[PDB]
């Protein structure tokens, strides 16, 4: 489309985590006001969503059957509602410190950046017990994406780069982005293209399944770009969070 749309989002203060699900429903960490709300596609109307006590959430996850994770940053925890559920839970990681970033695979596997603690941590579907990934060399990774094939991508914010981990291997991949400036979130989509937001540079990018070299995506008056998560429909949704507002592109 090359046109931005301002999403109809009210009273938002530095948005930072976004998330859609298989309906179209976008779900944002309205990190500023310690909030999680939603949008229905061609809703006009706002939902909170009935979490508590939440301090700086900063990202949000969302699976097939409705569940919504939220790393709730200040806390230490990870906290998740699921579809009809007026209570969270918190999941059992231990020793996170400063939790950014989280994504959910099909199989209900939950993947944290440890951002404080400069790690990954997978808790399996199904299981208590937390694993960390092996990854080298993080700087106070904050974005986290996973796709089909179970392939982690992070965003290395502390270190401008963007780094990838096949399943079930030891080797870490840089990714060919260039002149990135503080990369701060992920997203994956079916086609394996990769979408990152470089928030120093007020801009998003991405590298197209197959290519060399990145693009800059046809935003406008972006400041500080926060998260990012991409659709079926290959549309694109960014928490544009120096503007208090989330933009979308088809």
């Amino acid at each position: 489309s090359n046109t931005q749309t301002v999403l109809p989002f009210t009273g938002l203060n530095t948005p930072s985590g976004v998330a859609v699900d298989s309906a179209g429903t976008v779900y944002v960490t309205d990190r500023g006001n310690n909030r999680v709300v939603k949008l229905a596609a061609g809703s006009n109307t706002q939902t909170v969503l009935p979490f508590t006590g939440l301090n700086t959430p900063s990202g949000v996850a969302v699976d097939s059957a409705g569940t919504v994770w939220v790393t709730d940053h200040g806390n230490n925890r990870v906290v998740k509602l699921a579809a009809g559920s007026n209570t969270q839970t918190v999941l059992p990681f231990t020793g996170l410190n400063t939790p950014s970033g989280v994504a959910v695979d099909s199989a209900g596997t939950v993947y944290v950046t440890d951002r404080g603690n400069n790690r990954v941590v997978k808790l399996a579907a199904g299981s208590n017990t937390q694993t960390v990934l092996p990854f080298t060399g993080l700087n106070t990774p904050s974005g986290v994406a996973v796709d089909s094939a179970g392939t982690v991508w992070v965003t290395d914010h502390g270190n401008n780069r963007v780094v990838k981990l096949a399943a079930g291997s030891n080797t870490q991949t840089v990714l060919p982005f260039t002149g990135l400036n503080t990369p701060s979130g992920v997203a994956v989509d079916s086609a394996g293209t990769v979408y990152v937001t470089d928030r120093g540079n007020n801009r998003v990018v991405k590298l197209a399944a197959g290519s060399n070299t990145q693009t800059v995506l046809p935003f406008t008056g972006l400041n500080t770009p926060s998260g990012v998560a991409v659709d079926s429909a290959g549309t694109v949704w960014v928490t544009d969070h120096g503007n208090n507002r989330v933009v979308k592109l088809a």
